[PDB]
C-alpha cells in the first residue's frame, strides 16, 4: 500500500474538496485565514490550539506539493475542525460552522479516497 504520488496528480485530485470548503458562505469565512488571537479578541486562542490550521495553509501546501499522501492532506483539515471544536463552545457560531464543514468535507473526500 505504499504509493508515490506526483503533486499535480494529488493536487489535481485534492483541490475539489478544498474548493467545496470554500464554497460554504458564510460556514467557511472564519476558517479562510489563520487565528490571529490579539486582532480577533481572543488572546487565550494559543493556551488551547497548539498547532493551528486553516484553509490558506492548507490551500498553501497543496500549490507548493507539500503533500507527499493524500491522508496528510486529511489531517490538517481534520486538525482544522479539530481545533476549531475543541477552542469554541458547542453553542457558537464558529463550532456550528465547523461542524456544517465537516459534513461537507466527509461527503466530499469519501469518494476520492
Ligand atoms: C460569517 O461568520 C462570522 C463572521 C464574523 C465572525 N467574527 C466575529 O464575530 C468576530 C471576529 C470574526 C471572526 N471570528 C473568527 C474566529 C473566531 C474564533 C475561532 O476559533 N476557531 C476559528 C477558526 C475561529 C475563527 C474569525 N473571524 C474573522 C474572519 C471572519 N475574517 C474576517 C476578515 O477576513 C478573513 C476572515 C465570526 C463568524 Cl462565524
Amino acid at each position: 500500500r505504499k504509493k508515490i504520488f506526483k503533486p499535480e496528480e494529488l493536487r489535481q485530485a485534492l483541490m475539489p474538496t478544498l474548493e467545496a470548503l470554500y464554497r460554504q458562505d458564510p460556514e467557511s469565512l472564519p476558517f479562510r485565514q489563520p487565528v490571529d488571537p490579539q486582532l480577533l479578541g481572543i488572546p487565550d486562542y494559543f493556551d488551547i490550539v497548539k498547532n493551528p490550521m486553516d484553509l490558506s495553509t492548507i490551500k498553501r501546501k497543496l500549490d507548493t506539493g507539500q503533500y507527499q499522501e493524500p491522508w496528510q492532506y486529511v489531517d490538517d483539515v481534520w486538525l482544522m475542525f479539530n481545533n476549531a471544536w475543541l477552542y469554541n463552545r458547542k453553542t457558537s457560531r464558529v463550532y456550528k460552522f465547523c461542524s456544517k464543514l465537516a459534513e461537507v468535507f466527509e461527503q466530499e473526500i469519501d469518494p476520492v479516497m
